[PDB]
């Protein structure tokens, strides 16, 4: 039977599926993490892992038993529990792994392990096509300080979607989230640069609410705005 822990799948266009899988903080909510799962031909890509090794390697299961296609790489979006909780996983599955330098410099310190390889960006936010390379329809941008310093996002080519991580909070979200290691000062302008950066993007998809439509950006937007 399954059960509440296991990861729970959504198709969210005919090569884009949401992984979701329940975690917890302790003294805190268990609570539910986004990421994606996305075909490009011959080949799976990755964004984010679960906020577990066991939850990562279920999901990598289900990858095989439903697509069976190697997963080729991920890109994780910070140097948080619930985006990189699985990196040994993935590291075990013989997966390439990426993410922000920035991440893989923070990552000691927030006891997740580094991902193999270091992306960097331009002055724009977009990422520098040397440390991103054959990442098929995957497009990363750094929008500058929100959730955390380091927080990147991803659009998808040739689809509606692009995944704002932990930066972006539904249209009916009442709270930031927690703010411990948020740059106040900049998470507005940050949520607006992720929105420019993806203008075709009509469905948004983050880590703790199911997908939204662009009203999540504005919404997080004007949320932040108050922050400073
Ligand atoms: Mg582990
Ligand atoms: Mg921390
Ligand atoms: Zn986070
Ligand atoms: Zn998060």
């Amino acid at each position: 039977d399954q059960r509440f822990g296991d990861p729970v799948f959504r198709q969210l266009a005919p090569n884009v599926w949401q992984h979701t899988s329940y975690l917890d903080m302790p003294g805190f909510g268990a609570v539910a993490s986004n990421g994606l799962i996305v075909r490009d031909g011959g080949r799976v890509l990755m964004v984010d892992t679960a906020g577990t090794d066991a939850q990562t390697a279920q999901i990598l299961k289900w990858i095989k038993q439903e697509i069976n296609l190697p997963v080729a790489l991920a890109v994780v979006t910070h140097a948080h529990q619930d985006k990189m909780g699985g990196m040994d996983a993935l590291h075990a599955a013989g997966i390439a792994t990426y993410a922000n330098a920035l991440s893989n410099q923070l990552a000691p310190r927030e006891g997740v392990v580094a991902a193999q390889h270091s992306l960097t960006f331009a002055a724009t936010g977009w990422v520098e096509p040397a440390t991103a390379p054959n990442f098929g329809p995957l497009k990363v941008f750094y929008p500058g300080p929100g959730h955390t310093s380091d927080n990147i996002t991803v659009g998808i080519d040739g689809t509606d979607i692009a995944f704002g991580g932990c930066l972006i909070r539904d249209s009916k979200a009442k709270s930031l989230g927690n703010l411990d290691e948020a740059d106040t000062e900049h998470y507005a302008a940050s949520v607006r640069a992720f929105g420019a950066a993806f203008p075709k993007a009509s469905m948004i998809v983050m880590s703790h609410f199911a997908p939204d439509s662009r009203a999540a950006i504005t919404h997080t937007a004007r949320m932040a705005d108050k922050l400073r």
